[PDB]
């Protein structure tokens, strides 16, 4: 249960998170922010769930793109997460040559347009924040992290940072790109991992470009872990611990050439 206990067990299978765009437990709506409404970032899409009430109050996540990339590279972690009982903000960048430690700020200013929200906002709890992105915009959620103690869980994919950024103490869902020769993993995504000091998880995508985890691409493959976490570490639903770390063998899928994990679930 944690904070989610309004989704039943029975719901709760490696099956129904293996699904696609709002295949999930709850109904959504969305609401467009423009981009001239946004104080810190491009305007996005918020998602959310309309029969949900019972839950009480909910996490929220902020979903940002990389470089030279829009909205619709990650827009489709918002219904599958609001699905899953969160409001989730999918976004654009004020620039889309903005950098890691810019998207940073913008995921920042994208949370807190969700929490003073006029639809949303009543049904947030504002302790309960998640942040994802792709690429610069996965080092902005590691950098972001460093910076706001109310973001309890990041999924960094295909994460590039090419500067410090501090340490990471929050529980962190690294997806990684076997083949990326934009953010070389030995480089960017290990170092991330290795040098997080909280809970974590890597999974890296067997032969995948930087692309690996944008676009919808390995959509099927990701939702379960990333679900998984965020149910974990914003809502604290231990019913999701079976499909996480060295519960569950993720190592085994054809799919994924590397598998990591520490200190979880």
């Amino acid at each position: 249960g944690s904070h989610m206990d309004c989704i039943a067990d029975s719901k709760i299978t490696a099956v129904a998170l293996s699904d696609t765009r709002d295949n999930g437990p709850f109904s959504i709506r969305t609401k467009r922010i423009s981009r001239q409404s946004a104080k810190g970032f491009g305007g996005g899409t918020i998602h959310y769930p309309t029969n949900a009430s019972g839950c009480g109050l909910l996490g929220a996540i902020a979903v940002v793109p990389g470089y030279v990339s829009y909205e619709n590279s990650i827009k489709w972690w918002g219904p599958r997460l609001a699905s899953w009982g969160f409001v989730v903000i999918t976004i654009n960048t004020n620039s889309i040559y903005d950098d890691p430690d810019s998207r940073a700020a913008q995921l920042n200013a994208a949370l807190d347009n969700m929490i003073a929200d006029d639809t949303v906002g009543s049904m947030i709890d504002p302790k309960r924040l998640g942040a994802i992105g792709w690429s610069m915009g996965g080092g902005g959620a590691l950098k972001l992290a460093t910076e706001r103690s109310t973001v309890r869980a990041i999924m960094p994919l295909a994460p590039y940072h090419d500067k410090s950024y501090g340490e990471v103490k929050t529980p962190t869902l690294v997806i990684a790109c076997e083949d990326d020769r934009i953010a070389e993993t030995k480089k960017y995504a290990n170092a991330f991992y290795k040098n997080a000091i909280g809970p974590k998880m890597k999974v890296e995508v067997n032969n995948g470009s930087h692309f690996c985890p944008s676009y919808r691409f390995n959509e099927i493959l990701l939702s379960k872990p990333g679900i998984a976490w965020m149910q974990r570490y914003i809502n604290n639903d231990t019913r999701f611990d079976k499909f996480l770390c060295a519960n569950e063998n993720y190592s085994k899928s054809p799919r994924i050439s590397a598998y990591d994990y520490k200190d979880c679930p």
